[PDB]
């Protein structure tokens, strides 16, 4: 008789959403097992009818052998994930109809997956929230796609200052964040914080024309995106990923930057012992350790200044001593409220979350803000008592690497002279870069993106000053 | 012997801040009646000799007596507040020292404490907090001296537009709102969700150069303020409060703006069952019906824009369906971060809660904002455990007698015609009054407050959107 075990040896089940994911991922792996096995090269698996043979005799040969699959999944953890989205997945309806759910738990030094919740029961609808369906990640995109590359390729540090005020996109339409059409300059700190878009399409601009290998970092990370012209790509248009697979980015930069790929299934042994598959650990760097403690540094505040988010209010409550640990993380909305994300991350774990409509009609103005965060915080309170050190109080902090820059709060560079010939003094900050030499000196277009006019109101008001 | 009772009839002690506080307040009831009794006058009760002996006489009438007192405390209600503020406390340390508290929880409709916390630990610090300590109101004092008072007296509505551009007390000092020196124009809704100075200022200023009797409204509800003058006095200056007798204001706005006077003791019987003191209520109206209603809507707001309390988020994780009832709600924060308060109200009962520190030393910026909110979340948890339909499940409602006028959004009052003459239209909303027509139409200075700059700036930006 095969079986499928928890990670300590437990047996799942012999051969809900546990069984049928980890016997899906097993019978890939018996697949490329008994290709390889029987000599069958990858131009003959082209054959369509030769590859749907070799997929039944995967099945038939896990039904009928007797082989142990052992599985990353923690049993007393993904059993309290099972048990909180029954007790409190009702905290999500938010009277647009019933609203589905999936989150997923993962290792950030290995990538394994420790347990995860498919949706709201699947005696009720099958749909598997964490592994199957795809949508777009939104805002969750701007720390990894435009931000972070950004620090890493030495084109900002932390206190650089970005333009909010308005502009068009290529067709002409205003880009929006809700209601305004934007305001003037800011800090990176503000624009995540705020989540506010303006700032994220000129960083990805910015990145296009420097001609940076955007796609490296991302496809590093196992992201498949079509079309990386998109200007929008930062807010989420043009890419649609699993929660499993999106949990696995934000597992990159809470790992100071090295990915490892997630996976359900570590080992397929035969009942004779012999190994058939076991997990290969393939880790990259894919942002530097300056550029992704930086990071973690400006997604902490994210969750502590609350504006897109009540997680902290909603955990300190219900657990003290579990928000004291050090937590980071990024939302994010989509264009019609259709979904809505929250990732976070210790030092240990990272868990991703979305929340949405199978048929992507729109949530409440207030689900992601307000139902999800505070469905998130009963699942992370759950995880704990099951596993009480899980988590851990380790802090996250800037790597040694890290180059740190006296700057000028107004304009994000060092004081200097400028022709508006100015000489340009005021209160200075700390900035963190993820280069040689740090933050320039102060030039007239100091920031990043902006017009010609938006440049005028903005040294108008910084010589004003002086 | 002697005996003080809780409501039920159990008894609290023969003869911490319960025993001592009953046996205060019935002292002095004794007091009064021993001196009728003896026929002595209220001249010969100035007699400084005379009222020493009369004050030990009803001390040991009480000692050797057989009296019963029965108070209105609830044993389980008053026992669950002590131990939460016994396992919840520590929740209000925030790096400043030991942060110390008071709370009192209120009947509406009869004025009865039903149970209050005096402060940290008795056996560490016997100060009481809920009684004895004195402390400036902050911006609790708004709704009830400002805008409660403008309101009754038909001169503004809940949609009313206010001035919170820069301007400068008499002395000359700027007003402020943290670091802010001000912005523009807004609404009552947007001034109290920030709780904005500005446009508190200005309402004050109103109320002055129209004469109106504001020693009377706060006189009825049992405040002594020794100068009604003093321009900041909605932001609590030259007022100082008990946490009692503040929450005896917050009552009348929640049981529809009729008073009831504060009370601990019910009764007290000699042992042969003659009642020489029995509590005698003398309702007042304060405030008008209508204006009470719309001033419960506004505050209801105040708690769900989480602008300047965490209150509802945390109360929503610890007990989401709590968090449904009909809360309503003000924050203060004084001037250096000396006091903060959060006043919270269902329809049934009122919660008033104080922190900081006994001699007068600064709490962090986030005190009152964070930490009180999360500990008194946990304390109206408590009471609930222990007495599960305290709360009620009524919603609070506009009164039949509040006049609906249909208002401009950009001006608070009624389309028409002005000179800058020209024809004012745009979106509308619904504002509630508490007179008899309802809003004005629009004038040139439409707002509560603002000079002729302020106004250029504002008609300057109306005009240019017909
Ligand atoms: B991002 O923060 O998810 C960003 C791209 N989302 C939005 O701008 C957005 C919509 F597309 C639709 C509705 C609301 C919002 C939004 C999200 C977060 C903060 C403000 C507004
Ligand atoms: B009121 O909201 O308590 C108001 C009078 N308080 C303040 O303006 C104030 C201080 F006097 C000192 C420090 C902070 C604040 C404050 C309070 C509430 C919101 C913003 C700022
Ligand atoms: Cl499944
Ligand atoms: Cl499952
Ligand atoms: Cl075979
Ligand atoms: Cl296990
Ligand atoms: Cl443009
Ligand atoms: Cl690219
Ligand atoms: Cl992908
Ligand atoms: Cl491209
Ligand atoms: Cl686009
Ligand atoms: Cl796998
Ligand atoms: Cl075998
Ligand atoms: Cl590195
Ligand atoms: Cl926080
Ligand atoms: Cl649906
Ligand atoms: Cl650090
Ligand atoms: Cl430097
Ligand atoms: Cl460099
Ligand atoms: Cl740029
Ligand atoms: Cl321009
Ligand atoms: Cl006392
Ligand atoms: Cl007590
Ligand atoms: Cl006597
Ligand atoms: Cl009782
Ligand atoms: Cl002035
Ligand atoms: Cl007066
Ligand atoms: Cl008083
Ligand atoms: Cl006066
Ligand atoms: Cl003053
Ligand atoms: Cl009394
Ligand atoms: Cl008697
Ligand atoms: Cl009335
Ligand atoms: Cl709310
Ligand atoms: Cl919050
Ligand atoms: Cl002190
Ligand atoms: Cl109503
Ligand atoms: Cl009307
Ligand atoms: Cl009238
Ligand atoms: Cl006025
Ligand atoms: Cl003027
Ligand atoms: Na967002
Ligand atoms: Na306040």
């Amino acid at each position: 008789i095969s079986e499928i075990t928890y990670s300590d040896g437990t047996v799942i089940a012999s051969i809900d959403y546990l069984y049928f994911t980890t016997l899906a991922e097993a019978q890939e792996r018996m697949y490329d097992y008994l290709a390889q096995r029987d000599n069958v090269s990858a131009k003959e698996l082209k054959n369509e009818a030769t590859q749907k043979f070799y997929r039944d005799l995967a099945a038939k040969e896990i039904e009928n052998g007797g082989y142990k699959i052992t599985t990353t999944i923690d049993q007393k953890i993904h059993s309290a994930m099972q048990s909180a989205v029954a007790d409190y997945g009702y905290l999500l309806d938010d009277g647009t109809g019933r609203v589905e759910v999936g989150n997923v738990l993962m290792d950030n030094q290995t990538g394994a997956i420790l347990g995860f919740v498919g949706g709201r029961n699947y005696q009720e609808n099958q749909n598997n929230h964490a592994f199957d369906t795809k949508r777009s990640p939104a805002s969750t995109t701007k720390p990894l796609l435009a931000y972070g590359i950004a620090i890493d390729q030495g084109l900002m540090g932390s206190e650089t200052i970005l333009s909010n005020y308005p502009t068009n996109f290529a067709n002409g339409n205003p880009i929006m964040y809700a209601n305004s059409k934007g305001t003037g300059m800011m800090t990176l700190g503000e624009a995540l914080n705020y989540s506010w878009n303006i700032p994220a399409y000129w960083t990805y601009r910015m990145l296009r024309e420097n001609g940076v290998d955007v796609k490296g970092y991302m496809e590093k990370m196992g992201y498949e995106i079509p079309e990386y012209g998109i200007e929008s790509l930062p807010m989420g248009g043009g890419i649609e990923v699993t929660v499993a697979q999106h949990t696995n980015g934000y597992q990159t930069l809470a790992n100071n930057g090295v990915y490892h790929q997630k996976h359900v299934i570590s080992k397929i042994e035969a009942a004779d012992g012999r190994v058939v598959y076991e997990y290969q650990d393939k880790p990259v760097q894919v942002y530097s350790k300056a550029t992704a403690t930086i990071m973690q540094g400006l997604l902490r505040e994210v969750l502590s200044s609350r504006v897109t988010t009540t997680f902290k209010s909603n955990l300190t409550s219900l657990n003290p001593t579990l928000a004291n640990a050090d937590w980071i993380g990024k939302t994010g909305t989509t264009g019609q409220d259709e979904n809505m994300w929250l990732m976070l991350s210790t030092p240990r774990l990272t868990l991703g979350g979305w929340i949405g409509h199978d048929d992507n009609h729109s949530l409440s103005q207030q689900a992601g803000y307000s139902n999800n965060s505070n469905y998130m915080a009963h699942l992370v309170n759950a995880i704990q008592q099951a596993s009480p050190s899980i988590w851990g109080n380790e802090r996250f902090a800037l790597d040694p690497s890290v180059v740190k820059s006296e700057v000028l709060k107004s304009t994000g560079q060092k004081p200097g002279k400028v022709s508006v010939e100015v000489e340009v003094t005021g209160s200075t900050v700390t900035s963190y870069w993820a280069n040689k030499s740090g933050a320039p000196a102060t030039s007239y277009r100091f920031a990043i993106g902006g017009s010609d006019a938006d440049y005028q109101n903005a040294w108008s008001s910084i010589v004003g000053s002086l």
